[PDB]
């Protein structure tokens, strides 16, 4: 899985 550094503002990192 990849990390994925949302910007909801919230930045939110995600493992896809």
């Amino acid at each position: 899985a990849k990390l994925v550094f949302f910007a909801e503002a919230a930045i939110i990192g995600l493992m896809v």
